[PDB]
């Protein structure tokens, strides 16, 4: 209660409010940002420095893509916020600085999560691990991975081996946490440390009085670790020549300070998704102030945004080949949520919303950061059209429904973590759960719990379904049974994982940038939704005959008659998909969870569509053994054949009400199907999204849309001549990848997906 | 359910029972031991090997005592069960092998408990800590000490600084855990590992069903760590050339296997007390079988016992000078519980009970192991007299009331941890709490919570007592108030400490030798009982006038009139002491504890009588500022002036019912007061103990008695000429020390205590 000079100088001219007396970034934004309803005509192009820097870094990116391996990585240093010396691309040119290690794209060792994974990476990429690192993290500091495997059950291990529940966060950082990095810029580290000491002290009475004793002790230790991490952030920044004890005083510092908060996160944790947040409009407050004061020019502002975004394009983590199969394309999910509307009806689009999108022109297409447009039917048309143009030109953006999510939270300061999972910034996080194989679960119902590939009893022993023709009611009754079992094994695995991750790899630097009490959801994903829905549809509307082996195991199916497939706006099958989503949500909702994290569901797969597909045999819908499932909530490859409106309609029917962790849809449309020329294409794409996301009391609308605007012929050319397309980026599951970063098998999945040929 | 050949061979001839089908050491003992009612005439003397070995080790002991520092210690190795190579005194001579490090008396670094303490020891003893050890245990593996200090409150820190609650286990291993080391001998490691996997598996249903989720996950991880520690025990033993996968097959192996279980404990944990258990009668089963088979001679049996006991005399831990003030004399508390009676009325005294006592003759007096006689009025007179003779000759034994403790537990297989704290072996442990300063708490009541030395507000702000004469009712009402506050701060500190010790230094190798579910008590000790009781007595029966400074602070007292002092069998003051014990027990009983550990109390101080005394000003009883309190439950120095029966009577009145963690009494009697000659002295000492420990429905009896039989003139000679008394041992607080191991200040405390001059 008395702002020192540091705060005074930094906050000069800002509209006053609660944000000056307590940590409240949303209040600061609301009182200070400038809504922008204009067009992209004010945008500046790249400076020579930006191009020199990015062109150099791209040589490392090309090396990564051609070798499908890291440019370099540590073999003898355990990474922490302060372990590495300052690293640069070219110190004379960078306006925003900071790298994870001492060299661009060199990956770190983050051992707290597990030592076996590091050993696996060293073997895979032909480097020798320092014996000391192995010793420390085997005998002295236990890891998250070992804690989990020490407590797992034989049943969970069988599910992992068989492909019914695989790829969970037992061997990589859980992620799904977004510290509010904007807090570093707004308040400075010292203010945040004082606030954390107050939070710590506020728990003393409960501790002394024996109120929720263990929970209170745990939280006090976590806050002490958060406070320690904040101090370490100052030391890290000082290595780069910056004193971040006080608040940022100008645009360059606001961008730099925010990035430093994020840099501490990616130097200390290797979460699968390390998302950036909802920062562009916040940063516009500082940029606008400097532009009006004549302190910086628009080109200088674009340059600072470019250098920040360039650093987000350089975040890297050492991963194993196994991880690469589950999360393809060397992803980071440095997700940035752009635009949206405020609860007061004003748009949250700012000139900076345009500057962030402009990085796809100043430095070309790029998969990271994962730029996510928070769409509203009320967004300024100028912005709707520019975003559509950027999608048409680069296929690098995704869109999510602000008209659905803002009212659901009654909050206009939520951000997207990873692909499609919303959280109020600094107040909420998710316990990541990857996803379960719903399609294989259906086969288990038909086969009495016996795996169709391993011929091992994995699910509970049950009587396999008999007869030469499958009956929908019977199959669905057994499937419901196995969904109960799946939910229990899944939540049990996640309870173990998150208990161990809190114990052995607590994300102190990210949690330090959250309120004292954070809302946690237990995010359960489902893979193979359209395979399961179409399988049920074939059984219900056609005649499906099981082909059994000498043991009675259904290893194939013959289908007589046509049946409705998901993605063609046919309620007969779409209703089955909606039902499966509701059904699984209701089952996980009944189970006890670690830290009482609220169960939620997402229809999302990342590359588990390929991994689970490889481990799943022939299914009733006609899909062949080993074939990929569709990505996320997508109709199976090529089955949506009635056009864009029809497939968008089928997907929009899936209920966000029962899948609050998100519903991913990857939409690819050929240029000429989208429109006759550029202007018409922009108008039509904005129109398609307005219809898909349309929300009213009786219509939920879709929640997410990846948009690719390309001809399949071009991707085939890139498969044959990768050198011609070094920056070619494509949306694939709720994030983007450089097409050349994928393995051939992953490219085959992508090229056989639906390329929509009509409205 | 099918004993392999390993078990068959090892158990040949033993009486069958439950012990062969489940881990049940008590059942094995009950069905196989041979009660011995004879005398000491069968005992053999030392072999040349034993004398050669012990004489060599004693040179290291003399070096420790003269330098008051370790002979040597590690500066670059973090100790674990397998870290050190095999070490020997003289491999050609040892019948029982195993040392903590690679050299006799060389102390280890056990960093999991804290790195600052290690830094403190290195500085104090002039050795340089390896930078790598400091780095690992500051940045990679957090320690118990740092976890505690990260969560402590400013109030607890003020209590620690002021001397009202100091010396708690926030900077050293908590100890008070006795794994059942006999299990290694009886079953072998493989059988115990299979049993632990079954215990782990038995928790799967609760885990899956969400029953006490966090508790279940925690216990499963603990059992996995226990299983891992058992495997490490096999590797440790193999370094010494032994395969302990199967059960011990003869006496030498039973002793060796039991010792290996203990060796793993003292290589991995540095608990203040690392007690041995109740092993002598168990080991007699194997010795008796070999003697009857003619496999070994009695002298060979004594030699194996001697070599085992010699190793217990060599256990060492690196401690700081601060620790040395609180726990003087380089103590280990390798406590062994001898004799006692079974629930069936048979004595549990065996020939081995005599062999253990005989080590005080074969290798001379020694403070460790801490041999504790479980006394019963029904013990064979031959044993009562031999134990009395050993006390008369060596002052190295203590006695505890089996007639009180066995019926309290309805169990005849409990052992004493540290000094006086009983636990059923393998089924119970204590969360150690050190002790609180009850005397200073009384001054706080008189001074409104302000510390009499620091002039700082430590206790809650309260109105200091006014007037020129203190009133008992008023003082007691305020004291009760401050006892409530003390209890809450104490239990809060212990809740933090034990949560952190379970997290950062879980005693896996010891817990591996316990049942799945262990009963835990939260052991709270009180120091200064007789100072507080006598202060209340002076106030109540005499006229006590406070001497106040310019601030109204009572810094001294003048007493007009005589008043009854504790230890003279005067109910007027003894009732006050009994009341204080009951009062504090009732207050801690109301508080919530970590892991729902049952609060218990002990009247025990170790050297906190000196440390708290130094930090406590003048008290109402007349004790001067800085003077030591009495040890444990002892009357203040020299105040028990009516003889042995009178002081034993006062102490026996203290209620074990309200101090289940134990009540320590150190009794020293001059030889001629005890009896005219040797035979009379033995008879009289046994008679005094029979009376003190006498128990019936209406008489509890005393719980513990340290017995010193010496002339003060002899101790004065030892203070002046230590070289003349290298093995001189004396009981001091519930354990023994070599007199030469004490600092001069600690010796001054000891020499000014009461030397009883009459019955
Ligand atoms: C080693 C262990 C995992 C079982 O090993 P297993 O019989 O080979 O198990 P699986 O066949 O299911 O294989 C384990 C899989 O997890 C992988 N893995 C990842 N981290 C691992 C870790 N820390 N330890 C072991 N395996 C690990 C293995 O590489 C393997 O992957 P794969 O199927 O692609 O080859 C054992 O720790 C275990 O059974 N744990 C369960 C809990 C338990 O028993 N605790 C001890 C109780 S006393
Ligand atoms: C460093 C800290 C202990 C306070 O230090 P301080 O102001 O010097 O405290 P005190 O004066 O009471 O001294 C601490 C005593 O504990 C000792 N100590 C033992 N282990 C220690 C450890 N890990 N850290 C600090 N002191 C330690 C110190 O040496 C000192 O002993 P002394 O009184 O004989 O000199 C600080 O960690 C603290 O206040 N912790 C309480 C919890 C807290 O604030 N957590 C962070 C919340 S965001
Ligand atoms: O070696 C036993 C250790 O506790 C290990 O499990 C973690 O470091
Ligand atoms: O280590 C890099 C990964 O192997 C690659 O798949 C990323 O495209
Ligand atoms: O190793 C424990 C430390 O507190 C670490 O978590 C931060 O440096
Ligand atoms: O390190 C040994 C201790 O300093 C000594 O007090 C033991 O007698
Ligand atoms: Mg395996
Ligand atoms: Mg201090
Ligand atoms: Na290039
Ligand atoms: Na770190
Ligand atoms: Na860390
Ligand atoms: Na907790
Ligand atoms: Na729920
Ligand atoms: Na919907
Ligand atoms: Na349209
Ligand atoms: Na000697
Ligand atoms: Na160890
Ligand atoms: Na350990
Ligand atoms: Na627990
Ligand atoms: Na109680
Ligand atoms: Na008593
Ligand atoms: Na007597």
């Amino acid at each position: 209660s008395e702002l020192n000079e540091k705060l005074a100088t930094a906050w000069e001219g800002f509209t006053k409010g609660d944000w000056q007396n307590e940590v409240n970034v949303r209040d600061f934004i609301q009182k200070n940002y400038t809504p922008y309803e204009g067009d992209e005509s004010f945008l500046a192009g790249a400076t020579e420095a930006t191009t020199t820097l990015w062109d150099k870094v791209m040589e490392g990116v090309k090396l990564e893509n051609r070798t499908h391996a890291p440019v370099d990585f540590d073999t003898a240093v355990a990474s922490t916020i302060t372990s590495h010396d300052a690293g640069y691309i070219n110190k004379q040119l960078e306006k925003i600085v900071g790298l994870q290690t001492e060299a661009p794209l060199k990956r770190a060792l983050i051992p707290f999560g597990g030592i076996k994974m590091i050993e696996g990476s060293c073997k895979a990429y032909n480097r020798e691990l320092d014996p000391m690192i192995k010793k420390i993290f085997t005998e002295y500091r236990k890891t998250h991975n070992q804690g989990v495997f020490d407590v797992y059950t034989p049943d969970i291990l069988r599910c992992r081996k068989s492909g019914v529940l695989t790829g969970l966060p037992d061997a990589y950082g859980r992620g799904r946490i977004i510290g509010d990095y904007r807090r570093v810029a707004l308040y400075g580290i010292d203010y945040l440390m004082k606030d954390k000491l107050a939070q710590f002290t506020s728990l003393q009475a409960d501790l002394e009085n024996g109120v929720n004793l263990e929970q209170t002790i745990r939280l006090r230790e976590e806050i002490a670790e958060q406070h320690r991490a904040l101090g370490q952030m100052k030391e890290m920044a000082a290595k780069y020549g910056y004193d971040i004890s006080g608040p940022a005083t100008n645009a360059q510092e606001a961008i730099q300070w925010t990035y430093f908060g994020y840099l501490a996160a990616v130097k200390s944790q290797n979460g699968a998704a390390m998302s950036f947040g909802r920062t562009s409009t916040f940063l516009d407050v500082y940029i606008e102030r400097d532009l009006k004061a004549g302190k910086i020019t628009e080109q200088e502002a674009q340059e600072m945004v470019d250098h920040l975004v360039m650093k987000l394009r350089m975040v890297r983590f050492l991963r194993t080949p196994e991880y690469d199969e589950l999360f393809s394309g060397d992803p980071i999910w440095a997700t940035e949520s752009i635009g949206g509307m405020g609860l007061d009806g004003r748009t949250l689009v700012t000139k900076n919303s345009f500057r962030f999108l402009n990085t796809l022109y100043t430095m070309g297409p790029s998969p990271e950061p994962n730029m996510t447009i928070l769409w509203s039917e009320k967004l300024p048309l100028n912005f709707k059209k520019f975003a559509a143009k950027v999608s048409i030109d680069t296929s690098s953006l995704q869109y999510e429904n602000d008209d659905l999510m803002r009212p659901d939270f009654n909050n206009d300061d939520y951000a997207i973590a990873c692909c499609v999972s919303p959280m109020i910034v600094g107040k909420q996080m998710q316990f990541f759960g990857a996803r379960a194989n719903l399609a294989k679960t259906m086969l288990y119902a038909i086969n009495g719990g016996v795996d169709e590939k391993l011929k091992m009893q994995v699910g509970p022993k049950s009587e396999p379904i008999k007869g030469d023709v499958l009956n929908y009611d019977e199959v669905m009754e057994r499937m419901d049974h196995f969904m109960d079992w799946l939910a229990k094994q899944y939540i049990t695995a996640l309870n173990i994982i998150h208990y161990m991750h809190d114990k052995y790899s607590y994300e102190a630097s990210l949690m330090a940038l959250h309120d004292r009490d954070v809302i946690r959801t237990m995010a359960c994903g489902i893979a193979g939704l359209s395979v399961a829905a179409d399988s049920l549809s074939a059984i219900k509307y056609a005649k499906v005959k099981p082909i059994r082996d000498e043991d009675g195991l259904a290893i194939d199916f013959e289908i007589e008659g046509e049946y409705p497939q998901f993605g063609n706006n046919d309620p007969r099958v779409d209703d089955l998909a909606v039902d499966l989503v509701e059904r699984f949500m209701k089952k996980i909702q009944k189970l006890h969870t670690y830290r009482d994290a609220i169960p939620t569901q997402s229809v999302l797969t990342i590359t588990s569509n390929v991994v689970y597909g490889k481990k799943t045999g022939n299914t009733p819908d006609g899909r062949r053994a080993g074939a990929p499932f569709g990505p996320g909530a997508n109709p199976m490859h090529g089955r949506d054949q009635k056009g864009a409106v029809a497939s968008l309609t089928s997907v929009a029917k899936l209920p966000f009400a029962y899948a609050k962790d998100g519903i991913s849809y990857t939409f690819s449309i050929v240029p000429n199907a989208l429109g006759k020329d550029d202007e018409v294409r922009k108008t039509n794409l904005a129109g398609l999204m307005d219809g898909y996301f349309h929300h009213e009391a009786s219509i939920e609308g879709g929640q997410h849309l990846n948009v690719n605007v390309m001809n399949r012929e071009m991707l085939l050319d890139a498969m044959e001549n990768p050198e011609k397309y070094p920056q070619l980026t494509i949306r694939v599951s709720g994030y983007a990848v450089r097409f050349n970063s994928l393995t051939k098998e992953q490219q085959q999945d992508v090229i056989t997906r639906t390329f929509t040929q009509s409205m």
